[PDB]
């Protein structure tokens, strides 16, 4: 299949060079897989989700997404127009309030919940978790992410928007998970993106068009936007049976476009997520 006039991020993730506008992908579209979006929630009623999204847990007075950050990320995972895995199942875990903030005790609880809840769900192709959040270093938050990954869940986390080494940010600094950096439409490192040895892969994270609350859309930037590209790619590859949750991040790195990115500090991987689709 192909999506003409697709957002640049999707087209980039299916091409070996920048500047294209079509998104080539196998029509399986991650069907059978599940992606947990641990964020500010999801506007499950958005027409772009086609009823494939639903809230499963909130730690606040409502499960409604009053911020839009979570909805934006969920859309890059598998919305009809702006998603990587257009046929995946989306589950929303609300660990951040409508101001995009939340305590580490809540975020940890949210991750333990996904490790157990997946046993109630029908996900024969695998389970993915997308965490577009993070803060200061914390071994407990790192430990929770490692537990989630260990439980058989492909965990993807944002590297942070500090233009610094991700070693001082959690759960980004947890080596056992997949830490995603951000790049712009010209194969340059996003000026805000963090770097470091702990980074595993880069993704489109500058000027990313996706769904927003109110049945609308808008373009924002951040490693929060690059992580869902990788999460959706994982669910996509896992449906095709090319990798597993335990080795997905490694498979994406071995099949990535290498050397295309610029402004990559020495010691940081120069890898760009890529589906390697052939008709
Ligand atoms: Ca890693
Ligand atoms: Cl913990």
């Amino acid at each position: 299949a192909a999506q003409t006039n697709a957002p640049w991020g999707l087209a980039r993730i299916s091409s070996t060079s920048p500047g294209t506008s079509t998104y080539y992908y196998d029509e399986s579209a991650g069907q059978g897989s599940c992606v947990y979006v641990i964020d500010t929630g999801i506007e499950a009623s958005h027409p772009e989700f086609e009823g494939r999204a639903q809230m499963v847990k909130t730690y606040y007075y409502s499960s409604r997404d009053g911020n839009g950050h979570g909805t934006h990320c969920a859309g890059t995972v598998g919305s009809r127009t702006y998603g990587v895995a257009k046929k995946t199942q989306l589950f929303g875990v609300k660990v951040l309030d409508d101001n995009g903030s939340g305590q580490y005790s809540t975020i940890i609880a949210g991750m333990d919940f996904v490790a157990s809840d997946k046993n109630n769900r029908n996900c024969p192709k695998g389970v993915v978790a997308s965490l577009s959040l993070g803060g200061g270093y914390s071994s407990s938050v790192n430990s929770a992410a490692a537990r989630l990954q260990s439980s058989g869940v492909m965990v993807a986390v944002a590297a942070g928007n500090n233009n610094a080494d991700a070693r001082n940010y959690s759960p980004a600094s947890e080596p056992s998970v997949c830490t995603v950096g951000a790049s712009d439409r010209y194969d340059r490192r996003s000026s805000f993106s963090n770097y470091g040895s702990v980074l595993d892969i880069f993704g489109p994270g500058t000027d990313i068009l996706s769904t927003w609350i109110g049945g609308s859309t808008r373009s924002i930037s951040g490693t929060s936007m690059a992580t869902p590209h990788v999460a959706g790619l994982a669910a996509y590859l896992m449906t095709l049976g090319k990798t597993t949750a335990a080795s997905a991040c490694r498979y994406i790195a071995d099949t990535a476009n290498k050397g295309d990115l610029s402004n990559i500090p020495f010691g940081t991987v120069n890898l760009l997520a890529y589906n390697n689709y052939q008709a």
